[PDB]
């Protein structure tokens, strides 16, 4: 099952290198950005369902779900939002609040403004050196978008991951010095601090040994 | 991706109908049987690794993991044991401690003896009317074995489930009147009662809303 490869627009590669290498000390804000994007995608599928309730049937429950996978150094953020088709994955993450945000950064803006420029997605490279976006839109098959902060990304039909009824999984491959965010206490703390007003249940998946 | 279909040996179909329809009141013993089978598979991969440690590299951690999926009425029991190939799935579950166990039942034996006759796997039909066995052996690709208590089962190359490094997932589709076993308290209780001496960590995956 072959993967297709695509090149990032110049201003994206720049931003991503301008973030994976940063020594900025408030790295935890990535989670607010991802939760926000999730909330948005949920809003869209819900708004859409107003004039077509059948859209919900692929996944009746509207939720945000966070799943640490410590043994893999992975953190997953899932939502049952509207999702993205193959074309949307290729196009959407391929533009500029970018150049303008980079300019604000140069002038001393705090990285946390990133979401204001509509490019908060890339805040994930604060804690991760690699990401897979797994997405299922009602209008397409499930696909995997993958990037390692480099200049190119891949898109591949998904034949290896669990079936999403509908929506998106952000699978973050955390940096060796950020395993921090695999911990339940740490995670809940970050959520309480920046995501107080979310209209959708935020679920935490925790694995505990029975003793 | 086509599924292959196979017919059960006569004495298996019988046993399975002789269990899905039973009014036996101590249904919880299914979990002990499945945990035991898991422990066995872990023993085997560990014993095997004695003369070939590389066998462990597909999944270094040896564990039993229980994951309720309430919204799907599903309970999953996973282990990182030795797993089963396509041929093993077709053959292994296709024989008789069977006929002998059925005879013991007719005479008044308790269903809990089932494991003594080497057919404890089928105790799952006490709480489930459908099961998928998802398995990954180091020697084959990942496959799905599926049965609905009928006379035939299917085997299909797995292109829809999460990747198992190595081992087996029993995915139980619980009966409407047995959702019971999706609850953390209920589950831990059953484990403590019948699986005190398990050499491997038994993990429980619990999903909780952040509030
Ligand atoms: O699935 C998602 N969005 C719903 C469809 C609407 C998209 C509108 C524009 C925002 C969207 C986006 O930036 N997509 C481009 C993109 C494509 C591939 C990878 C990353 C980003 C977008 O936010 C994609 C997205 C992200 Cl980044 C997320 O963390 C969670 C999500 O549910 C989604
Ligand atoms: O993967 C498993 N076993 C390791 C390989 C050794 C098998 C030895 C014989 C027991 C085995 C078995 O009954 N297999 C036949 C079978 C084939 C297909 C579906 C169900 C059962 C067997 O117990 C398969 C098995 C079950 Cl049922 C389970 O609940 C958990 C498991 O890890 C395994």
């Amino acid at each position: 099952m072959a993967s297709e490869t695509f090149e990032f627009q110049a201003e994206i590669t720049q931003l991503m290198s301008l973030i994976i290498n940063t020594v900025y000390s408030n790295k935890e804000i990535f989670l607010r950005e991802l939760i926000s994007n999730a909330s948005d995608a949920l809003d869209k599928i819900r708004y859409k369902s107003l004039s077509d309730p059948k859209q919900l049937e692929t996944e009746p429950d509207l939720f945000i779900r966070i799943t640490p996978k410590p043994e893999q150094k992975v953190l997953e953020i899932r939502d049952s939002g509207i999702g993205m088709t193959k074309a949307e994955l290729i196009n959407n993450l391929g533009k500029s609040g970018t150049k303008a945000f980079m300019e604000a950064l140069s002038a001393g803006a705090d990285v946390s403004m990133i979401g204001q420029f509509g490019v908060g997605f890339y805040s994930l490279f604060l804690v991760a050196d690699r990401v897979q976006v797994i997405s299922k839109s009602n209008d397409d098959e499930q696909y995997i978008w993958e990037s390692n902060a480099g200049g190119s990304f891949t898109v591949t039909l998904d034949e290896v991951n669990e079936r999403i009824g509908r929506g998106t999984i952000l699978r973050l491959f955390l940096k060796d010095d950020q395993l921090e965010y695999l911990e339940e206490k740490r995670i809940k703390e970050v959520i309480k601090r920046h995501s107080e007003f979310v209209a959708y249940p935020i679920q935490l998946v925790v694995t505990k040994e029975v003793e």
